[PDB]
């Protein structure tokens, strides 16, 4: 009945419970409170959102105290226990699955994931070590393949060079691919049977869909889809699927042979040759999926992926602006549709005409002018009708004004205050980030590349409850007693 | 090859061609190198060095957008490989007056789609003899994706990071440049080469003494005054 | 055997020598040992990559160091003496 006396109180009693001093005295573990609290404060920031500050700011409170909490460990054991709670790192999962930046990219966790990784020299040292690895691969892959033994089954399951294979695996996919549309490999006919190099680039794409489909049983579509990365491998199977589909129903239909030239639109050849260039697009651009594991590119590539929300703003302002002088100049222009004795009609063939005739048309016009493509000649008409020429002229020129001059440069001014705020962030993510790749090559999952796709729980709680109390002793010592007093002098 | 002959009628690998383009390019390379004494003047000096400093940025972009290059070369010369007309035909290419072939194979696909960043590609590459207007509007729309990934996202994310870059090279101009004009002026001083190029055809045991001395002096001088002078303009807490 | 008491120890032991009052007093030459204690550092903060906000923190504090202990002349002689030495 009372909104603000409510909302008030449960705004005072979060901000209670969300006190380093409070959780230090009556908790029984520290860090699942500071866990939930934090996604419970996130998850209402979103539907108290009159009050949106004081949320926002008590989930870094939080997030900040977890960090703190573990910063003063002393013995590698010691840590060594915290994370491996309840496999190995089901702490360091829970934490992840809990978006703890903070708490991840700590500089005592990534000596001990780095340590764990390499399991083992300044640019050469490993330059032509790494490559020369990644070479002869399918040896290693087939050697562990029939005999899983001692010899070198146990050269894989280090995962620096389980990463090394798939991503050699991928390169020979692309090199494939490349070399796909080369001359070298014919009479271009009707419903050809696969070429030689269609039955070596099947087996890339089933091991793919393979892994897709294995990793999605679990995230089923949910909380498995927020993550732009896996969208595109979810289209580009679906478009592989298709490009078979359409090539075996041709193959069956067709059976024959004549002139390509004398072909019709919505053949089936050619919707399985459009589909196909343009999943070898989208596969070749999830190429740069692996640069957050450099130490270079990634911080940059990260920075770059998170300043793209802010352009679909743009990209949408846009659309408005393009459609309102769609709607103008096409409403003025569609009394001279000639097309007559003109072979090519459109904006596309050597002398451009009936540029604004139809409304699609007047679409692909607008928007090929941003890049100066489109010569100046193109709003005529037989007559010389100079007052409506003059007309279609100035809407032409004051939609490129606008356009090039305010919606272009709104577009920097913007983007470089947005970016300000990215660059105090940026190894805190990167590391989360390529925290989250490492972890994917830990288990014993797949560990293979695509194309060869065919007392204890009672008792240890002590330590770990000595642990937290030694922790807790430190912290509450050399936090709150010792920072308490170099603060300031009032009156 | 001690004769002569019309040189319109030579060919290509001939010694005399090679000759004459890695001299065209050593005088380019020669002229480029001229900058390198900006670093002694003193209006042109700082601005030199900042431009210097911020090229290890821009690498780093010129490496992702070569990535970007090869998947829509890739894709769109997957798609157009098989109208390689050439025929009745003098000159093939993106070069020639009236540009054809543009996506035949993928050395020229390269050339396209780099050429396309300054607009000097035109639009009609994109066409057949036939009238297959699905193949057409697919490569027209490939094509259209990449000007605008590239000229709309990666020129302004361009921008957008050296500003950022260069906020933090302004606060030590004075410093590098004064070195590396210091590194320049060594360089000057020994009796080294003391030619222009067209024509090039007790004493160790006690000065430690005085050195000793100035050492004692000099860290007394220290130890006071800023170890001692320095340390009671702190501040005040609980 | 222990990584992470280890590295803390040799944080702690560089951080401790680049002192300039410990500089002042336990040594021969300070200019030789500040530099020799930049490049030290300076290279560690290469290989020692998970701590390396703490490396080319101290390589600058040693070099401020260095520039303030020349400061402090007062002669051009005492200057040209301490430039031309070997
Ligand atoms: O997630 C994807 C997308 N991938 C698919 C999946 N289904 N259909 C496709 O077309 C593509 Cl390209 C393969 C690449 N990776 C992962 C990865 C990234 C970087 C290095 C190596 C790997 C790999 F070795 F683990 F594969
Ligand atoms: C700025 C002075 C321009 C004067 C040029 C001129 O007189 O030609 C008319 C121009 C268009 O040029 P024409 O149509 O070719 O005459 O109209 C505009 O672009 C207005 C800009 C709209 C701005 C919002
Ligand atoms: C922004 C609305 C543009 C509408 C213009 C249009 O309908 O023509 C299709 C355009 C290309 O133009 P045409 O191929 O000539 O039709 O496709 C794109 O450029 C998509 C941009 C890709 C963005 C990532
Ligand atoms: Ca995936």
């Amino acid at each position: 009945v009372d909104s603000l006396r409510h909302s008030r109180s449960r705004l005072n009693i979060y901000k209670a419970l969300a006190s380093p001093s409070l959780i230090a005295l009556s908790s029984e573990d520290p860090f699942l409170t500071a866990f939930q609290l934090s996604w419970e404060l996130q998850e209402l920031s979103k539907v108290e959102n009159e009050f949106k500050a004081e949320y926002e700011e008590l989930s870094h409170q939080c997030k900040h105290f977890a960090k703190d909490l573990l910063d003063q460990t002393r013995s590698s054991r010691e840590l060594e226990l915290i994370l491996n709670f309840r496999n190995e790192l089901a702490r360091l999962k829970l934490a992840i699955k809990y978006r703890q930046k903070e708490f991840v990219a700590q500089p005592n966790c990534q000596q001990l994931l780095a340590s764990r990784w390499y399991d083992e020299r300044h640019w050469a040292g490993k330059l032509i070590t790494c490559v020369f690895i990644g070479l002869m691969f399918p040896l290693l892959s087939l050697c562990y393949l029939v005999a899983p033994k001692s010899r070198y089954g146990l050269f894989i399951r280090k995962p620096f060079i389980k990463f090394i294979c798939h991503t050699a695996s991928y390169l020979t996919f692309l090199f494939l691919l490349l070399l796909a549309s080369q001359h070298i490999v014919n009479p271009d006919r009707q419903g050809p049977k696969p070429t030689t190099v269609e039955w070596m680039i099947l087996p890339w794409v089933l091991g793919f869909i393979w892994t897709e489909i294995k990793q999605m049983w679990d995230g089923g579509f949910q909380d498995y889809i927020h993550d732009w990365w896996n969208l595109m491998d979810f289209v580009m199977n679906s478009l592989y699927l298709a490009t078979i589909s359409l090539k075996i129903v041709a193959y069956v239909k067709y059976s024959g042979c004549k002139p390509r030239d004398t072909w019709e639109m919505w053949h089936p050849t050619l919707v399985a040759e459009a589909v196909f260039a343009i999943a070898n697009i989208f596969s070749s651009l999830r190429l740069i999926s692996l640069f957050t594991a450099n130490s270079h590119l990634g911080p940059l590539q990260i920075s770059l992926g998170r300043m793209l929300l802010d352009i679909l703003k743009f990209l949408f302002i846009y659309c408005l602006v393009l459609l309102a002088f769609a709607n103008g100049l096409n409403q003025l222009y569609f009394y001279y549709e000639n097309s007559e004795g003109m072979t090519c009609k459109g904006i596309r063939c050597e002398r451009q005409n009936n540029a604004f005739s139809t409304l699609f048309e007047t679409l692909q016009s607008l928007f090929w002018s941003i890049f100066g493509l489109i010569s100046l000649y193109v709003t005529n008409v037989k007559a010389d009708h100079k007052f409506t020429e003059f007309v279609g002229a100035t809407m032409f020129g004051t939609y490129n004004v606008i356009s090039l001059v305010v919606l272009l440069n709104m577009l920097i001014a913007m983007m470089n205050n947005s970016y300000q705020h990215i660059a105090d962030h940026a190894d805190i993510e990167w590391k989360f980030a390529r925290t989250k790749l490492w972890m994917s090559y830990f288990e014993e999952g797949g560990t293979l590349p695509p194309p060869f796709n065919i007392a204890e729980n009672v008792r240890l709680n002590h330590q770990y409850q000595e642990v937290l109390r030694n922790l807790v002793k430190r912290y509450v010592a050399a936090m709150i007693r010792d920072a308490k007093t170099e603060e300031g002098l009032t009156e």
